[PDB]
């Protein structure tokens, strides 16, 4: 049924580079700040090491593209189309780590060594903690927005909340897991206090990369790198009702001070523990040569979508403002902000392609997608959020003037 | 006596892939949670990341598949027989670690640093505390179900039990061992108090390697990876009347607060470390070219066995539910739950293999077994729980519509 | 536009070894020491393992060089220039890690396990704390100084909060690395001068603008450079004072009594690099200019080369005691105690003469790039930036078996 | 100038084995025991994982040696020479880190976490405290004692401090010199006079660095024909130092305080290191070392019929307790028993030589005259005892049957013969 782009796509000698300069996105890592009274229009946006990043690259149609000499094909018969062979995506900013917390935190009691009894909580026994989230780096490369996984609430002995595994299209801006899980905190987790505040009302989600490796084209995987890490840092407990008691053949009860048991919910804080240089997947070329899929780098309509996750770059700058200048310090005279930053630097070097229109060939693409041959002249996707990068008047046959087309030059041997 | 399949079993030129869908498991991963009052039926079962999981995977008889050309083999004097040579073990769900614990621990005194004398009065001195288990991934492929040890109760100066090692067939969900060791805690903890509660009614398997790579046939280990590590977090000892005394000649008598000795029943807490993607043995493909043992990759009996542990997506995820709102916080009015999950994909590629039954090697597959050919017109596993996974009609011939598929013929350069 | 420099520089077979001295740093690694009088005159100066070494390497000038034979090259149409192949940054002093802190540095509460309410702050309630920094190691070659990158209050424009303003800047001899607070301005970002320990709080921490320096056309700033960085979180703690943004009503539950009042969620992590050995080491070790990714293929324009080297493996902070008064039983009181940081350097250099033939052409392409080349050549505002300046015009020689990197280029080269 | 002794030293295809025996060195890792006729004479010596062990080892002369048959080379024209093709350095003990510190250490408060105002007074405010050095292997062979560099009181202008004046002074490696433990290679006994503010086993001792540029700078070569080193550590903990604060810190790089934090605290930090953990895969000893090609122009010979090696093994640090009963009772009592620390240091130097002749040619004698005099003195054709070294004896060593022996047979299938 389905067939490889290599065996219908005809490659050229003619290759382009395109680069988007510097991206920068500055904000608050914790949350959105919103203009009163507008309750709609954000000022400070929401900003954090622990968001996917999900690049829409528009390219220039070639069909309707300036060359210098068009006589490598027949407009006729063959209609062309933008390969991927070459990516590096730019990271700027220095490695490092930033941390995330709750002044309402929901834990109770340090579980690891000493926790004797008796103990039960009052009514609200929340502290003010942090902590340093798993670290994960990720690229995904292909012409379809990728496709995340996330737990959310589903459709009785217990009032334990049904879970149900949701599919979505990962936008820009989401969060990745960071050692919760990939969950909705908003609708599963009712106190808003189990998790720090900058998921605590959020959506975790996590590449379904068995569904888009599965998926027939090959479409939204060209290629993708992933490092993950985490470990266990500090065990901890949660206060409130226990939902689930425990069976009473799984211990013998208690008396006297250890008449009421004590909360067995427990849940560990995660840590990503060091970064180094040499664990770095960016700031360095992939060459697109031989994709696992049935697509191999082929960008239909004219589109590109990177995702990117990089929490080795998620310090957080802590700002002061001195609000009254006295000779001596005094708290309430300072005012404390934090603020974090993202460095981009989009590399990309494409091939340009031809495609012999055939009577078979057209049924295939009008099977695969039938606006492919609508757009070639022989929008969904505007409801999701993403990083719009515009390289249609960033496209330069010279490659040897830029840093991944010398690269290019000589990988290929050109 | 026994040979090589390689020697009586001729190979074909026919392959078909075989693919298990999506895979998922959500339950307690403490304890399992029944009806009231059924005390049969299971509303949440016990699913953790330190239980075995072993697909017991049906394949279709090859003697009654409908093959679209039988001009390769003889029915008359031949019979046909599946053999796996490619494999890929799908891990959906994303890296992290899980702790357990115990509300009663049968811990005393931190033994680290400071535990002067005398020693803490009382008849119940159990803590409420928890920890992160030993990290373990492992993988069995074999025609045959695993075969695991554990310690138990045998019968037989000290009222010690006896231990005594046994062997057993590993089911889908038996513990696996988490830095305590392979026993039935059950039946030689009595006090259900000294480890947590998740393995202190179960019994922990290791699985028996040596057992299982010393067989003649070698149907239980196709090929297996293993990667185990852990270290001691913390040092503890354990409460109650220590039954064998440290000999007089270890240690000269205290006198006054040293009067009376403490117990020197010491026991660590285990830490699987950290979680990586480089460590992973999973999500990747593994070519069963020759296996070790005389069985190279024949799937006899139309069935197959795949055992996996991947303690590594352990992640527990916390559920809260909000029984009554207010606008400030109370701990009352929440109920806290705790729930797991598992994601696999199972992939398969296969080879058919024709067999003459001449003389000679209808007596020799009888003496191995004579259920093959009784079977070949020319039960016992059903006492034992595993998961069940039908490959019966997910059979293909078109290999490079499927991701192991195209990784196969890369592979072998079909 | 531009081209490759292997089109149009013509390359010998005669080679120089140049060869600096023991080069020696010794100060104080928190802040200088001025005299009492002009508060401009330095008595001890700044040495940290935390601070950027900006050499800048003079060579002597090729067309003016005292060659034992001139037969090789016609001064009519051509001139000279030099060419670096060979590179050794020599590091002494042992491996070790120094510390830095402040006396008031503007912790609160220690949010790692337990910080429970209430919390009742005051108006001081800063701590003497210290920490060990980001590890950092890192060497740039070229013939233009460094550009580097830190974030600056802006001007722009709601919140109180700066504006930030990414900058750009020549990195010079003395300025400060990222530490693990980020590369920032904390002298006007953070204006209690006590968020980070007092060597940085009153500095520019800059980071080198790879991005940039990669994407120049000529390729004159990075002919060749090694980086390694690393760092994790040691501990968890909380800012005090006003915090400037309040935490959104719909990300938690309000409380009662003794959670009535909030605490501050302006958390702030400390850096600390885990460890350093000798199997990690950028250093001591020679690096082979065969073939640069810019354009500029190392050659070294205005007979000047710039090494900007940040090593923080060999930060040890050795401590000083004076005896002010001699008893009998120890008393504090008589004695001081000092801080000093040593740095030693020893840059090894291997450079390979080159011919340019001066056609019509070839002089318009390098008017283009820089027109100083063609009128030093008979065919400064780099003064105002601050460089450990390395004189090498008198220590060239063509006997390369007799210094260490020479043998080792001989044995490389094959010569 | 200078040339490569590949181009004036002929090799011969004669070889000779030359094994020590085992080499003990048992004391008092923290400090030497002096006795009765005391400040001269010592009974326990000082015997420390972190001390360097300068091995001169002394060749017997070829040129008087007796050899089987003489008719390899003519005594009329030609001298003989050592050179050095094959070493391993053998250790004994099993791996471990040992521990020092200091009864009354310099320490003031943990300024790591919690470090509140206002702070303890006190005129002695010092702690019983130990730690765990900087892990540092290294391993220099060459014909000349090694050079070290450590910091030093040097001379000042007697504008506005009281700090002491550094000098980076250069010095012989003597065996039992201690190497940097983490605080610096500096004089520890003039440069900190309260004699607090280190552990006791370097306190009033002087730890070395080689000075590795020096050594390898050098023109002849003599002194590095070949080296090793592994050096790791990070910092465990922050403190910071009691006393008066010498330099104060400036007015513009802080706000002053008030109340509770009036007096501001001292800013003197200083972390204990932790060589963190020892690993058989990270060893660099027990195992040969070929001399094949040196990157000095000295290529293994061995001058002056002598050797030095030196080595620093700090893998093997372990401090063994040891515990005597002066008075035995029934029950346990801190006074009836006496407390002692012991450090033990085990090698076994192994050596593969080959014998060089040289032809004494009028410009090779003028080559070796301005090299070193004493060399064409001594082939008839001092100054380095006053020095302490671990002197090795392997005048009655040698052995022309390799394949008898550990190292030649290792040498023997490494060179194909």
């Amino acid at each position: 049924k389905v067939v490889s782009t290599d065996e219908y796509v005809s490659r050229t000698s003619i290759y382009y580079y395109a680069g988007s300069s510097r991206l920068l996105a500055v904000g608050n890592p914790y949350f959105s700040i919103k203009s009163p009274n507008n309750n709609k229009k954000v000022l400070v946006p929401k900003v954090s090491g622990l968001q996917y990043r999900v690049f829409r690259v528009r390219l220039p149609d070639p069909n309707k593209f300036g060359f210098p000499d068009t006589s490598f094909y027949n407009p006729d018969t063959q209609r062309l189309v933008w390969a991927c062979v070459g990516l590096e995506i730019g990271r700027g900013q220095p490695l490092g780590v930033g941390v995330s917390g709750h002044p309402y935190l929901n834990k109770f009691d340090d579980t690891e060594t000493s926790n004797r009894y008796p103990a039960q909580p009052g009514s609200d026994n929340r502290e003010c903690l942090s902590m340093d989230y798993k670290q994960t780096q990720l690229c995904l490369i292909g012409c379809k927005p990728p496709t995340g996984e996330h737990w959310g609430k589903g459709v009785a002995a217990t009032d334990c909340p049904p879970l149900e595994l949701f599919n979505s299209i990962i936008e820009d801006g989401d969060m990745v897991d960071t050692g919760f899980g990939c969950m909705d905190f908003g609708t599963l987790q009712a106190n808003k206090s189990d998790v720090p505040i900058d998921i605590c009302n959020s959506t975790c989600k996590y590449p379904d990369y068995l569904k888009m490796a599965s998926e027939p084209y090959g479409d939204s995987l060209f290629f993708f790198l992933r490092r993950e890490q985490m470990f266990v840092r500090h065990f901890f407990n949660r206060a409130g009702k226990l939902g689930e008691a425990v069976p009473d053949d799984l211990y013998i009860k208690g008396s006297g001070n250890t008449a009421v048991i004590q909360s067995s919910a427990f849940f560990p804080t995660p840590s990503g523990s060091i970064v180094t240089s040499e664990s770095q997947l960016f700031n360095k070329p992939y060459w697109l040569q031989r994709a696992q899929g049935h697509n191999n780098g082929i960008c239909w309509g004219n589109q590109l979508f990177v995702t990117v996750v990089d929490t080795t770059r998620s310090t957080n700058m802590t700002l002061c403002t001195e609000v009254t200048k006295e000779g001596t310090y005094k708290n309430d005279n300072f005012k404390e902000y934090v603020r974090h930053v993202e460095e981009y630097d989009l590399q990309f070097v494409f091939q340009l392609c031809k495609i012999t229109l055939t009577a078979e060939i057209m049924t295939y693409i009008h099977t695969m997608d039938s606006n492919i041959l609508e757009d070639w002249q022989f929008d969904p996707l505007n409801k999701y959020t993403f990083w719009e990068v515009n390289l249609k008047e960033k496209f330069s046959a010279d490659l040897d003037q830029f840093p991944l087309g010398r690269k290019f030059l000589l990988q290929s041997g050109l």
